[PDB]
């Protein structure tokens, strides 16, 4: 019958188009993977001035989404014996030896726990290897590392980098020739081609201002990532699905399914941060708030890696000026979603999108 699929457009349709008009958000797409099946939904305007519509295949920015993408990375070089998460920072980047770095590990950095670095680099730090080395150079702990959480883009950058000086490669380019093409991902660039340029939707700002993710250090492995709603739930399959991509991959994979401390209801992964399911819109609502992003917690550090499986909710926000982008997937229940849309939109705004289309498909 046209009943399921008539049920699950409805109730996409009455979690999405509410909070569109709300927010104001021009365009906005959803990927849905169920019962090993993908679904779309599509709606508004990836640019308001040329009047082209989203599509499954729009580009949009997908800001700290990204750090996802980062973590698996770094998966591959920790299971393939090229980094370990106990080595101290230093170890892989001559220019820190003599630093505070030297007392910094690696699962500190990917963990936003090395001691207070901030959400963002100054703006005095521009995007040259030779700023990025001397900010790190001079930079201080504020509190003991490993014991307080403070998001961080330079934090979990600097994992990033790392990972792949560990792996003899610049990060981008293991992601474009390695990384991508082992998730099976051709709609997914740090750089957008010139040919899929017509793709890239516009992001929007205040006053409607029209806003493209520029420059910046450490952006590729922070917030760098553009991708279609249908590649980042080919990515979110795999994540369901690690078992499906080659042993290497799926182990780089499974090594971002894994905790290490929890701050309230969220326990943090590699890129990952994770709750128990179900739990209620407001608390997921608080895991994902304004003071978890700008705010240290103090943590409460797990006796063990857990497994991030079963019955719990793993989910990523992202944004850039002119995006805000949410990720969620219930590994025990093999079910994932991608929300993208052109304007940065409240992280609460999201989550209440991809709550009631959870809750409609419990329900
Ligand atoms: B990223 O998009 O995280 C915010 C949404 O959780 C981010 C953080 C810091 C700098 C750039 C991007
Ligand atoms: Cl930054």
């Amino acid at each position: 019958g046209e009943a399921p699929a008539d049920r699950l457009k409805a109730l996409v349709d009455a979690a999405v188009q509410p909070v569109m008009k709300a927010n104001d958000i021009p365009g906005l797409a959803v990927a849905i993977s169920l019962k090993g099946e993908p679904h779309y939904f599509s709606y508004g305007l990836a640019s308001k001035e040329d009047g082209r519509r989203v599509t499954p295949e729009t580009l949009f920015e997908i800001g700290s989404v990204s750090k996802t993408f980062t973590a698996t990375l770094a998966g591959y070089a920790l299971t393939q014996d090229k980094m370990r998460l106990d080595d101290r920072a230093s170890q892989h980047w001559p220019a820190l030896q003599g630093s505070r770095f030297d007392g910094i590990s690696l699962l500190d950095l990917a963990t936003y726990t090395a001691g207070g670095l901030p959400l963002q680099f100054p703006d005095s730090v521009q995007k040259d290897q030779a700023q990025i080395r001397d900010y790190y150079r001079q930079w201080q702990p504020t509190y003991a590392p490993g014991s307080q959480r403070l998001y961080s883009n330079p934090s979990i950058g600097l994992f990033g980098y790392l990972a792949a000086r560990s792996l003899g490669q610049p990060f981008e380019r293991l992601m474009e020739q390695q990384v991508f093409p082992a998730l099976g991902l051709e709609q997914t660039h740090l750089d957008v081609p010139e040919a899929a340029l017509a793709q890239y939707a516009q992001g929007y700002g205040k006053d409607d201002r029209p806003l493209r993710v520029g420059p910046g250090p450490l952006d590729a492995e922070g917030y760098g990532v553009k991708t279609s709603a249908a590649d980042l739930l080919r990515f979110v399959d795999a994540n369901l699905h690690p078992e499906r991509l080659d042993r290497p991959w799926a182990q780089a994979l499974d090594a971002t399914h894994r905790g290490y401390y929890k701050v309230g209801d969220m326990t943090q992964g590699l890129g990952w941060e994770a709750y128990d399911w179900p739990i209620s819109l407001k608390r997921l609502q608080a895991g994902n708030s304004t003071p978890m992003a700008l705010q240290p917690h103090r943590i409460a550090r797990l006796p063990a890696p857990q497994a991030l499986e079963g019955q719990r909710l793993l989910n990523k926000t992202g944004s850039t000026n002119g995006f805000g982008a949410y990720v969620a997937f219930v590994p025990g229940r093999d079910l994932g979603l991608v929300i993208l849309a052109n304007r940065n939109y409240p992280n609460a705004e999201r989550v209440k999108i991809a709550y009631a289309i959870l809750s409609g498909l419990e329900q």
